[PDB]
Formats: structure tokens, C-alpha cells, sequence
């Protein structure tokens, strides 16, 4: 594909940094939907402000995992289906920690933002595309978590 190529070369500059990058996502997430701070539930106290977030070691250990499974369905971006049993039973967690599946499209524009902010120029129309069909892949698997 012209696409893995893009997302390939895209995900380098990131993943080079990955905490920095997620910090970044996770950020954004905050700003656009600060409804899904209290869903970070770590020793059974929420985060007031979404900087609080940032000072919380489990908080980052989760932005770890994320651009963890988001470097699985790069180094996969050609063959998805190998993810595919994995990030529905990712998404069957998120929904029981209380995840509106519906936020996942939130976390999807975080990470397209942090990828625009970070290759700037080098995030082109089409790298967006390419973005956006992979982390849609990712999400449809997770979707089923949801079941149906
Ligand atoms: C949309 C908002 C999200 C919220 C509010 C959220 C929240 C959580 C929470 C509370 C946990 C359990 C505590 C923990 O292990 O940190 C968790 C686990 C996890 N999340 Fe998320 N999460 C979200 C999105 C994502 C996304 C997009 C990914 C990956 C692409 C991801 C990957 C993970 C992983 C790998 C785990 C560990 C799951 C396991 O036990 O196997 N999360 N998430």
C-alpha cells in the first residue's frame, strides 16, 4: 500500500519519543472531552484538573500502553487481522472501566492532532487519511469489546 508507507514513516517520528508524543495525545484528549478524566480511576481517587493527570505514574504508564498498542497496529498497519482478537478484548476493559466506545473517536482526533503538531507540514492530507483508516481499523476491532 501507498498508505502503510505513510503511516510507517509518520509513526517514526513519534515513536521515537513515544511518552512525549502520547503526553501530547493525552492532552488534547483532556481538552476536547474533559468528561473522560474521572474514567482514570488509579487507587480509587480521580484526577480534579487534567494536569493532574500528568504527575500521576499510572497515568503515564496508560499513555505508554496506548502508543504501545498504537506501535502494534503500525508495525501491523499491512495485516490488522493479527490485532484484531487482542484490541477486542482491549476494548471489552474499556468499556468495563466506563469508556463510551464514542470516546474512542475523541482519542483518534487526539492522536491525528498530535501527529499534525508533531510532523507539521510532513502531515499531509493523504498521511492524515492513512491516519485515520488505521486508527478506524483499530478502533472497529476494539468496537466489538462493546459487543454488536
Ligand atoms: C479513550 C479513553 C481511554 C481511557 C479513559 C482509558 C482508561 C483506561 C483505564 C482506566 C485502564 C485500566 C487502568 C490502567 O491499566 O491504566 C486502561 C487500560 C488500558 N488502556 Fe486505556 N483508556 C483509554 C484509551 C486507550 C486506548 C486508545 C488504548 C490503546 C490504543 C488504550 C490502551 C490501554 C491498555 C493497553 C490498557 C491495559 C489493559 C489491560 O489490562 O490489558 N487505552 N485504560
Amino acid at each position: 500500500r501507498p498508505e502503510s508507507e505513510l503511516i510507517r514513516q509518520s509513526w517514526r517520528v513519534v515513536s521515537r519519543s513515544p511518552l512525549e508524543h502520547g503526553t501530547v495525545l493525552f492532552a488534547r484528549l483532556f481538552a476536547l472531552e474533559p468528561s473522560l478524566l474521572p474514567l482514570f480511576q488509579y487507587n480509587g481517587r480521580q484526577f480534579s484538573s487534567p494536569e493532574d493527570s500528568l504527575s500521576s505514574p499510572e497515568f503515564l504508564d496508560h499513555i505508554r500502553k496506548v502508543m504501545l498498542v498504537i506501535d502494534a497496529a503500525v508495525t501491523n498497519v499491512e495485516d490488522l487481522s493479527s490485532l484484531e482478537e487482542y484490541l477486542t478484548s482491549l476494548g471489552r476493559k474499556h468499556r468495563a472501566v466506563g469508556v463510551r466506545l464514542s470516546s474512542f473517536s475523541t482519542v483518534g482526533e487526539s492522536l491525528l492532532y498530535m501527529l499534525e503538531k508533531s510532523l507539521g507540514p510532513d502531515f499531509t492530507p493523504a498521511t492524515r487519511t492513512a491516519w485515520s483508516r488505521l486508527y478506524g481499523a483499530v478502533v472497529q476491532a476494539m468496537s466489538r469489546g462493546w459487543d454488536g
